[PDB]
């Protein structure tokens, strides 16, 4: 059964880029609800699967994807942020960003654009395409998780649900995006990247 | 283990409205493939469940919905047809059709139009809305099954995938729809309805 | 050229059910953005259509549906609210609700459930089904408008995008739904209903 | 005014790989219906635009995408096939295929997989990603066209609607895909590729 992970930092640690109330609500209410609903749905799915009830299995798919994807996504998201984050990555990850997007700044432009571009709720991602052996940017709607729906391995996610920024930035999602670069934990993104090449 | 159901009649029994070559391919290849693939997918989902691998669970959803849906939908379809079919229903179902659609012929027009209106692959349905306590027509894409995706109880389904008609009617789906009324098993449709008036 | 309609009341007219900060942001920022983007998208569509550029037309569809949809839906929503609203509708609209949903209370529970049920961004609707001549509840994702995507005529819509409630109710969307019943403009819903007896 | 392009060859020129009955129906019935529905839908769209009728614009989108996409996709497809085709491309296009997919044979495996993988109606594509400056494989549902929905420039498309193969290969879509390699017009695919780097 799934459990809600502790953040790697206190709720106010990402101030002033992401305020404390957002972090507290986002973690203790939104991600919490994902975990609790996922446990409930998984238990129902097992019963349906055991009885061979295919209609029930299919009726449970939206809740499984939404809550299961929210747990996957939020869990990665917390680790992708740090009070000591910002700047640029180094080494092989920086080399690949240059290779695949031209420059770190071009890369930032493209993830920002993919994130700003989500109409409704969703996520922007930097992922790794294992088949092509290179980085790839992708957007996902609602809580659809990157690897389970696209096969890309997630490296850095940007939540652009309104609850991720509205209390502080209101409708101005581009101000949130500008601010979040200040808290990206490139050490974590680097670790995820290197794990794709072993 | 799911199994391919036996048909209630021979492959040639619906001639000349649905030819024998279509019935044999439809049942022994298309539905058979949905059953075989569904069994594999359910096995993989049990393993994913046992591991708490939510990514694997979500990645299996399209195959489960497609092949599970195709098993649900084709199994109902076979029972909805008969060499001894055709004509109009009677009793309570007929009275329900007049109550909700005006007349049997108006109903036929509306289910025809929903079936003709599917762009790409899919199904037209006459269903029962338990909340509203009345009949309802709906169309579904690909193999998305009626009850698992809409909550409606399926009473009569019309497969409008090209494999359901193309060998005989080619591009002219309305000719197929006109023909299929001659083989509807209204006795089955009535049993499904009464089991809704449970 | 589409324009932002004035609200029928001041920004704090719906206190304390929907606060003045939400009303001012919702109207002057969110709906304003829909209007501007719709005007720009329409002009680009016109250009594409004159050149017979089908690719360009299809690339513009997401922006047109989203911003066109947002303009349609927000414009209806302001007219569906009033400082002099709430309670139960008077006249034939209440008789139709009782007929189709059993009672006002059950109707409230069902539209609340459809609105709570939206996963991600979207709208709950009370619509009119002209073909069947009765009321119908439907949910729509993002800004997809009811009539253009389902054919139902909108009577009453509930915006359940997070910007519609988050600053005041945070994650507790059901508290928002409980509150909005106090400001429904049944005179407007009735006008819309009477215009469907057509 | 859009028009139905003549095929570049006779209906029987792709025998035995794609038979004459399929080519004749596919062009004279399927593509032909797309062209007239496109023209009619474009004229309705002009009227809706002139009136500022946003609901009408949104309600016409499914017909515009389906039939405009069908026109785009089928027009490319006829040019992608040749009685003098088959084999492998040469020059820059082959070098890009090796760079991006490993080898021509791995490319064929990957476009076959994408095309086999479509559940329901749709298309497999080799495209060009202009932002990344490299090749990319993608699948599209129904008649959704590649460039208009994904941004990728189409180079080679494989129709896997059942009407593209069923009369000849019945349910065995993999046997159609094996066969079609024998009639790919690599001269045309090369022309399309080189135009991407102008
Ligand atoms: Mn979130
Ligand atoms: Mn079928
Ligand atoms: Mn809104
Ligand atoms: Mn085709």
């Amino acid at each position: 059964k799934h459990s809600l992970p502790d953040l790697p930092y206190d709720y106010g640690a990402l101030e002033p880029h992401i305020n404390a109330q957002i972090m507290q609500l986002h973690h203790s209410k939104h991600h919490a609800a994902n975990v609790n609903n996922l446990n409930v749905t998984e238990e129902k799915y097992q019963e349906a699967l055991a009885k061979g009830d295919v209609t029930a299995q299919i009726a449970l798919q939206p809740a499984l994807k939404f809550n299961g994807g929210g747990h996957i996504n939020h869990s990665i998201f917390w680790t992708n942020l740090s009070p000591n984050g910002g700047g640029e990555p180094k080494g092989e990850l920086l080399e690949a960003i240059k290779r695949d997007f031209g420059s770190f700044d071009k890369f930032k432009e493209k993830l920002t654009a993919a994130s700003v571009g989500v109409q409704g709720s969703g996520w922007g991602w930097l992922g790794f395409n294992k088949e092509r052996g290179h980085l790839q940017i992708a957007a996902c709607p609602n809580q659809d998780p990157l690897q389970g729906t696209t096969g890309l391995i997630p490296l850095l996610g940007i939540d652009v649900w309104e609850h991720a920024y509205y209390l502080q930035y209101k409708n101005v999602r581009p101000d949130y995006l500008k601010a979040i670069w200040n808290v990206i934990n490139w050490e974590n993104v680097t670790e995820r990247y290197m794990a794709c090449k072993k």
